[PDB]
């Protein structure tokens, strides 16, 4: 044939899979759109021995991420493995998401897929840090009050005593509003 | 030269516009994403003398398109053509767009984007037909009521009536409530 | 990379070699001319995954042939591999083309090159069948006469008489001629 | 597709014919048996505007060759024109081909396809030049004589005596013997 076996996978996953591929074709990227209309895209470079050797590969995910056992590798089970871990991570991202839209954040700057911290502003002086367990978005996040003890000292209280009111079954937006008795700038 | 220069000319364009090739590259889908953030592809047929002879080629669009061709051309000159012609028809999809959005349309049932004709249904009794001039859209379309004498007549009186208040700076569906006076079925 | 190493590997070769190959070169003819001038081909059914998948291949030997073949290997390796038969062959097909230049074959008609078998015409009313042992070409081949016992009965004599004079640095041909005593039709 | 213009054409004519390729297809050559068993080479240099500029094409023949008038060019047709020519030259090369085989050449050393002139000896310090015309290749060459008088001048009075003996129904060899009445040295 005229193309190389991973022309061939390529053409299996779907052409309009393929976002970027340089002049060799060594380096290139997938797109995978998620069921929540999220796009992610995993970068692929590989070696002259693909597919007897594993590609390198990097995506934008808040956890490890790692592929295959198997003899030869194989383009079309990576991207699989791909769209598994995309699924897996859902919720993060819905909670991430929410928090992005309707808060005041502060840190970091057009936060990636990966970021598991946000620190939102609450009012004059006063922001929360909020770092987040991707594989479980929804339990109470790791909070840390940026803030003057007149402010940042009645919010603790108020932590402690409202914790039972959390939530699992709603987002960690919602659950901060009730348990913390307070309104987000936007 | 052994290989053709599709590959080299695919790879200007971006691989990201290429969203399907079958497996000999004889035939490619490429899409263009409009301004106002509408997709649309054109597939093209190619021969091994490529580019001596003009790809065949298929359009969605209510107009002929005919690219200019000749053996100096490439993927990227037809594509530009493309997009001068998708962006040409900006204002005849706006209107259609509102049309589809907000009211209820019998026909076509999944419009594509070459329909210049709805049927709008005015009521569970009475519908108007619109034939819209993809080069002129804001005008006043050919149109025609269906539907009893007692439900059309009131329509037809008022059609009349304010026709002379049509607006080619609001859209179809605009001017048509303010011409018939009425509210549209969602 | 995006382009198989098929035509890199056949200019390594030599087109010269080349002498068939379909519109994919998903199927390709290989000639080698051995150091006695005769012609042997080699095809060579290709996947996408080659090298890593051996292609199929078919050639026209009276032993089996089978190429080492790794990922590492090219159409040079397996042609080489190719040739060192062909040449270990050598002297199997000079007995061989001696028997149908000099003789009259009634079988095979249009002997392949892996035909290790011939009936030779005696007369129109005998004949001689010899199995010859690719591997051991002059050595005194497996033989049977067919023909009315009056015609075969004196050759058979003969044969068991100067089975002894067999020299293997002669011909099949020139040790049949002495050891039956007679001449062969043409 | 993944091949140009040129490979489709390589294909129909077939890959057996190609005997050579440059890196880039710039340079091929194609080869023709003729009827009589003579191979014959055309070397084609093709230009980035192959197939609408015409290839540059050496051939060696002893008359001039000249291909297509077609608006665009043609492998194919070339081929052709270039078969048909070897085929109108069968009776020259006939000719020269007895003459090299059956006489002492003293020049040209090693005769290309084109050489219309052969110096041929005849004995010591004699030889004749003979120049054949390729288009009436058996009719009586123009003969020059190398040698002293004394052997020169009887061939001289002998070919003026014998030249109605000169038959074009025979070669240009066969006549010489006949006309001047001597044998050529082998
Ligand atoms: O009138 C037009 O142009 C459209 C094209 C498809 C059918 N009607
Ligand atoms: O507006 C309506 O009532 C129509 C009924 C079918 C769907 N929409
Ligand atoms: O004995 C052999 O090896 C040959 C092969 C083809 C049939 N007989
Ligand atoms: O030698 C012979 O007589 C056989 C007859 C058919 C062809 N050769
Ligand atoms: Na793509
Ligand atoms: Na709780
Ligand atoms: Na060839
Ligand atoms: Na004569």
């Amino acid at each position: 044939q005229f193309y190389s076996s991973l022309i061939e996978e390529i053409g299996t996953l779907g052409w309009d899979k393929l976002v970027y591929a340089d002049t060799c074709f060594s380096t290139i990227k997938l797109k995978a759109e998620d069921a929540s209309g999220r796009e992610h895209l995993i970068t692929l470079k590989l070696k002259a021995k693909y597919p007897a050797e594993s590609p390198d590969y990097f995506v934008d995910f808040p956890v490890p991420f790692c592929a295959s056992w198997t003899p030869q590798s194989s383009l079309i089970s990576i991207y699989s493995q791909f769209l598994a871990a995309i699924e897996s991570l859902k919720a993060f991202w819905d909670v991430m998401d929410e928090i992005d839209e309707k808060t005041w954040v502060l840190e970091p700057e057009k936060p990636p897929r990966s970021a598991t911290a946000r620190r939102i502003a609450l009012g004059n002086n006063v922001s929360i840090n909020i770092e987040v367990d991707p594989r479980h978005p929804t339990m109470l996040p790791e909070c840390f009050f940026l803030g003057a003890d007149h402010v940042v000292k009645p919010l603790g209280i108020k932590l402690s005593r409202n914790i039972h009111l959390w939530d699992p079954e709603n987002s960690v937006l919602q659950n901060l509003k009730d348990v913390l008795e307070i309104d987000f700038p936007a």
